[PDB]
């Protein structure tokens, strides 16, 4: 029930960085997937995290487990500094390029200094970068503060949001660092051309930034079901996992 049942501590060092940056996106991962109605009821399981509930994929469900499975060759690709974004994003087939919702992992690394943004696709914007520049290492525990904080934003944003239409579709796409290969992909994902597009008026919400001592991630959402921009209490890939 304690944090370090789930993450690691002494977060200024870079291996346990490392792993809080993977651990964090699946755990934000099931909680988003779950309170939007993703998969069954019975793919998730609510752990607690200090005072805050949260969800945690029931591996021992075959849908469950594969899409937790997802996550291992992003641990490589975190680890090499070549993942940029992890994005989940919804859809309705037959149109996977028309995005109704997005959460998306945006990463720096280091102290890596400026990032580009995007000019045609994506959900990055300058005034996201900046803050995402700007943000920094404290302590382990300030970040123990920060993951709850960061938490509480999404269930509230999440309260916010319409359903999804029923039979939503969800893939999950990721996007990469100059420092990958031209071809790179990690295990488990498929090597594709395209990323994803958001329309012009999409609403879209900042819901924070949590820190390792070498990863900071950035969470952004944008949704066709937020009306307006934005208990709990105890050479990109692609993954059609879900």
């Amino acid at each position: 029930s304690q944090w370090k049942a789930t993450f690691p501590v002494d977060l200024e060092i870079e291996k346990n960085s490392e792993m809080f940056a993977l651990r964090y996106i699946k755990c934000a991962s099931a909680f988003i997937l779950d309170r939007r109605g993703i998969l069954d009821e019975k793919c998730f399981k609510t752990r607690t995290i200090d005072k805050l509930l949260v969800t945690a994929f029931q591996s021992s469900v075959p849908a469950a487990k594969r899409v937790s499975s997802t996550f291992d060759g992003l641990y490589d690709a975190i680890q090499q500094g070549y993942l940029r974004e992890f994005a989940i994003v919804f859809y309705k087939k037959p149109n996977e390029e028309d995005i109704n919702e997005v959460f998306a992992f945006r990463f720096a690394y280091g102290d890596e200094g400026e990032i580009f943004v995007s000019l045609n696709n994506g959900i990055d914007t300058n005034e996201s970068s900046q803050e995402l520049l700007q943000a920094k290492f404290v302590d382990t525990d300030n970040t123990k503060q920060m993951f709850a904080s960061t938490i509480k934003k999404l269930h509230r944003c999440i309260k916010k949001m319409e359903p999804l239409p029923q039979g939503s579709d969800a893939s999950f796409r990721v996007s990469y660092t100059e420092k990958a290969p031209k071809d790179y992909t990690p295990e488990g994902y498929l090597l594709s051309p395209m990323f994803y597009t958001l329309n012009q008026d999409i609403r879209k919400a900042s819901i924070g930034i949590v820190c390792g001592g070498h990863h900071k991630i950035q969470m952004l959402a944008a949704s066709q079901y937020l009306k307006q921009d934005f208990p709990n209490m105890s050479p990109y890939g692609l993954s059609q996992g879900i």
